[PDB]
């Protein structure tokens, strides 16, 4: 489906796309082999989805945060550069591109958000985001206004809710998800008062936030090193700073490598490597990309140490400092969407703080924890043995829904035997290869019908009917897999309604005595 003799590379809309098909061209003209770049929307959503079924770009490039589930869905080729070119980009990119030990991309060039301001209204700009409510009053008198930044993106937002001690996956425990806590709560609400108090709009989007600054309207925006080339056409005197600090502490802002990843179903792969290798990870090939929009702090060190002289890059890398690189884990992408939603409806006032973070940590736990209770149940099921070990400090939900899970899904094993058992022969389970097919059966049946937890008790029961069978003949390695693809299946397609239950609390309460 993905053509070969051709290179098509997919990179942002925000990123320097003209600087990048110039090195395209240069390829071009070295190879005869010809590249095109495009910048579709929303092309991190869009890449799995076609990556999936063969097809999409020979290229993808995003922030490292989204390869590690590429990589978990076989979307990605290993890359395997030799030592000597290792040697010329800093290890901590690399790591940024590690993946359960493997290389799953190259590393471009490492962003962070900084604290841009205008020096013409603001020659000082402030050290506390608890001064900005008093700058606000004082710039709305003139008719400017203190701060505009993107509110319908959560990565702008982050460095706030992290300030207090907010975070994702502490370092990575992903049964450790910081998204509800009281340091996260006390930055969003402090988002909220700015809102309220009439300092910012909750409608203001990218364009908006950089329209504002760039005419000179707003004093203040939060901004990566992409948005200095449309500051400088704009003749707007800038700075580029340290955020401000909040409650005493560091914004503490995400860190994204900008990396390259090569498709797995792309038959271009030696194409690939030689363009990012010997093409766009040369001192000209960055410089090309750059003078279009800045990279940041590029992954290669000659020309990393040619830009690190530039104080707004200085600035970069002491934002980068204080902040913490994303993880790449494939939880991540449930984490943002989680975290968009609950930045969106706290800002609108949909909802409250509490109840917004409540149902971003939800949404953030929902497959670890679906995936914790559902492979213990298959796991005790097939071996008739529970597994001793703690739930964890936040899995009394946990401990509950197995419990309900055993007293509700006792009956329907018993009532639906002769049934199981026939699905089970009309499939043939027999190895790891046979339960990959499952995943499909499984979307299909539970892609028709009503959405309830009587339904999702008849899968996982099924689950561990296979589970049993699995065991007996010595198959007993395959009940995790199966485990992972029934928790996919019900994860990926029920994530807004099990959000909506309260996640397996719902499940719980529903079936209570
Ligand atoms: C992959 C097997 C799966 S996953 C799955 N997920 C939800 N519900 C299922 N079953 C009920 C239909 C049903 C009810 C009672 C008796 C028999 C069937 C439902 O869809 O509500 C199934 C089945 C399943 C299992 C065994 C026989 C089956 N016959 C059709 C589906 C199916
Ligand atoms: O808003 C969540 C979003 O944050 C990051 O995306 C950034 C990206 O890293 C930057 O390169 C820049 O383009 O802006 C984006 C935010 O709009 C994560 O990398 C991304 O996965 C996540 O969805
Ligand atoms: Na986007």
């Amino acid at each position: 489906k993905i053509e070969e003799g051709k290179l098509v590379i997919w990179i942002n809309g925000d990123k320097g796309y003209n600087g990048l098909a110039e090195v395209g061209k240069k390829f071009e003209k070295d190879t005869g082999i010809k590249v095109t770049v495009e910048h579709p929307d929303k092309l991190e959503e869009k890449f799995p989805q076609v990556a999936a079924t063969g097809d999409g770009p020979d290229i993808i490039f995003w922030a490292h945060d989204r390869f590690g589930g590429y990589a978990q869905s076989g979307l990605l080729a290993e890359i395997t550069p030799d030592k000597a070119f290792q040697d010329k980009l800093y290890p901590f990119t690399w790591d940024a591109v590690r993946y359960n030990g493997k290389l799953i991309a190259y590393p471009i060039a490492v962003e962070a958000l900084s604290l841009i301001y205008n020096k013409d209204l603001l020659p000082n700009p402030p050290k506390t985001w608890e001064e900005i409510p008093a700058l606000d009053k004082e710039l709305k008198a003139k008719g400017k206004s203190a701060l505009m930044f993107n509110l319908q993106e959560p990565y702008f937002t982050w460095p706030l809710i992290a300030a207090d001690g907010g975070y994702a996956f502490k370092y990575y425990d992903i049964k450790d998800v910081g998204v509800d806590n009281a340091g996260a709560k006390a930055g969003l609400t402090f988002l909220v008062d700015l809102i309220k108090n009439k300092h910012m709009n909750a409608d203001t989007d990218y364009s908006i936030a950089e329209a504002a600054f760039n005419k000179g309207e707003t004093a203040m925006t939060i901004n990566g090193p992409w948005a200095w080339s449309n500051i400088d056409t704009s003749a707007v005197n800038y700075g580029v700073t340290v955020l401000p600090t909040f409650k005493g502490q560091p914004s503490k802002p995400f860190v994204g490598v900008l990396s390259a990843g090569i498709n797995a179903a792309s038959p271009n792969k030696e194409l690939a490597k030689e363009f990012l290798e010997n093409y766009l990870l040369t001192d000209e090939g960055l410089e090309a990309v750059n003078k279009d929009k800045p990279l940041g702090a590029v992954a290669l060190k000659s020309y990393e140490e040619e830009l690190a002289k530039d104080p707004r890059i200085a600035a970069t890398m002491e934002n980068a400092q204080k902040g913490e690189i994303m993880p790449n884990i494939p939880q991540m992408s449930a984490f943002w969407y989680a975290v968009r939603t609950a930045v969106i409806n706290a800002a609108s006032g949909r909802q409250t703080v509490d109840e917004a973070l409540k149902d971003a940590q939800t949404g953030s736990e929902l497959y670890r924890q679906s995936l914790e209770i559902i492979s213990r149940y298959l796991r005790e099921q097939a071996t008739g043995a529970a597994d001793t070990a703690p739930m964890g400090a936040s899995g009394a939900t946990s401990r509950k829904a197995l419990e309900t899970l055993r007293r509700v899904g006792d009956g329907v094993q018993r009532n639906h035997e002769t049934a199981f058992q026939g699905m089970l022969r009309k499939l043939d389970i027999k190895n790891e290869d046979d339960v990959k097919s499952l995943s499909r059966v499984m979307i299909h049946v539970f892609s028709d019908g009503v959405t309830n937890w009587g339904r999702i008790v008849t899968l996982i029961s099924f689950g561990a009917f296979v589970a049993k069978h699995l065991k007996t003949i010595n198959q007993e390695s395959c009940i995790e897999p199966l485990a992972e693809s029934i928790t996919d299946v019900l994860v990926r397609t029920k994530r807004d309604w099990l959000v909506k239950q309260r996640g397996w609390d719902g499940f719980v309460e529903f079936f209570h005595v």
